[PDB]
């Protein structure tokens, strides 16, 4: 039985450039992670609790998807490399402009996944397309609910009123189309 | 005992324009479903889930609605005849305005019954009088209900936060006066 | 943040052609429900009430599929393009016959699943042949499902007490061969 | 206030014809109560036992309704005059035939509730159309049911087969489409 470069017994070989791709994948969800994580802190500067509330569950779920990321290389014998992490953006003028960043962040880490996903078509690794179809999938249902809140901002137009109504939904676990 | 044009035996023959202008209002009930499925994506497109979701059900009940009355003419031994269905209107420049259609597809389809009932009276079709007359009562209690859902949106005014209010209404089931 | 052609968010453009096929399969659908709507009435006029429910149960399924598929194309940002439904077959010389048209719409139904998957391979969109992945698994138990019951008619081999005693059984909620 | 033909106190006085036409329905009902029994009884000579509860149940229902019209003529201050009640058909050569009486029986039933709406009609009898017309309702049930019932046994060809599987569906409550 060969090992692994993780040590562990190998099921089969990943090509290093996959393995490279999906390293950075993680690092791409532990950035989304932080990303998130400084927008719930602008949210609640500006007493927007619910918004708040809301990318604080976020940050918490990107990085629970970089860990199950990590599992993944584990169950294959390979080895992780846990990166620098950048530093998040942490301004905005407005709501309308946070969320926005916030869409374009989760179909940036999509994106991220079908390059990953492409790149084991072309070698042939069942076993990471299948991995990733799942995730593929959430990632749908998510980008359909950031589009639905950036939306429903835009909607706002603005109105303080609004986005205090909008506010409130969020806080009451109102954060997708249903 | 005479058996019906769709073979079950025949309680009573019924005219076969009665039978004609029954099987157009299956049609009229097919089109008012397609149209509120039609309407319930015009309100997803905007984020508006509880408008969505209020049509959504709407279209599932004038669906319901039609087959009750293919079930009419089973039992009136009649045949049936499924008609091609056009498609339904998909463009409104406003909620006000997607209301406004929507108020009148109900009307319509009174309208609809309320010529089937007057040729049944002409034929002095007894059955399909009293058969017709639950569903009339119900098509008050609709016309009441989108009325009140046109007006409420038409108070609004056009102003984001108001529609974004009423939209949570809806969604959380108060979509009739009460 | 670009704006898709619904008016929403964008995550990722979709190929027209892609587009256009989405479409037409929810009119496949909206066809089969409409196909299943006019088999349960055919069943009713014969008394064969068993297949009757059934039919009635499968035009609904068919709907919540045709509308599944509206869904995905809000959450990609598309539009919809509800088209004109053309009138289903409504005769058949026997119960055989009808359930060799069931299949065969079962089937088709999955030929036009498949075609949309192919087009999406084509052009990489891994969105789609993951929102399709599950529909596919489903299309089988359908036509594993649907060829049961055409079989199990054929055996009876036209006889009505044959027939009766499977009626009965898909009364029951025995329509697999579980 | 005046008093009524029965004694009691009038709230409207009713046409003499249509006094006739409800005493002489409560003997239809009456007759066809007793004709389901003599049935029920022809069904359980040929130890059919499904049919033989089946029509036991009937003949108690139809004397219900007879028993429901009384309850009207003294609402209205009417008099009832209860009459001779005439022997029923007590002989069928088959099932079938049977069965084909049976549903004749039914829409000669609602033939002769028909009547005494169209005599309340020209009467402009309003109470009487009222009081009528769940009843029409529940007679195209009724209908509805006996043709289905007739038409499974005519399916069944003569079969002793299919009419002891038929048999003990009744005997199971399953006597209707559903
Ligand atoms: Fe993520
Ligand atoms: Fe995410
Ligand atoms: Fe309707
Ligand atoms: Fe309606
Ligand atoms: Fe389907
Ligand atoms: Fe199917
Ligand atoms: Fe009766
Ligand atoms: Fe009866």
């Amino acid at each position: 039985v060969a090992q692994g470069p993780n040590g562990r017994a190998l099921a089969e070989s990943m090509n290093p450039d996959l393995l490279s791709a999906i390293q950075q994948h993680i690092s791409i969800e532990r950035y989304a992670s932080v990303t998130y994580l400084a927008m719930s802190i602008w949210c609640a500067e500006r007493e927007l609790a619910g918004f708040y509330q809301f990318f604080d569950g976020e940050a918490k779920d990107e990085q629970s998807h970089a860990v199950h990321f990590t599992q993944y290389l584990i169950a294959r014998s390979q080895s992780n490399d846990l990166q620098t992490l950048d530093a998040p953006r942490q301004n905005w003028d407005s709501l309308a402009s946070l969320m926005a960043t916030a869409f374009q962040m989760e179909a940036d880490t999509t994106s991220s996944i079908q390059s990953v996903y492409a790149l084991a078509e072309r070698n042939s690794d069942t076993r990471t397309t299948v991995f990733l179809d799942p995730l593929i999938e959430a990632q749908i249902q998510s980008e359909d609910q950031f589009a639905y809140l950036l939306g429903r901002v835009k909607f706002a137009n603005g109105d303080p009123t609004a986005l205090l109504v909008i506010d409130n939904e969020l806080r009451a676990g109102q954060t997708q189309r249903g």
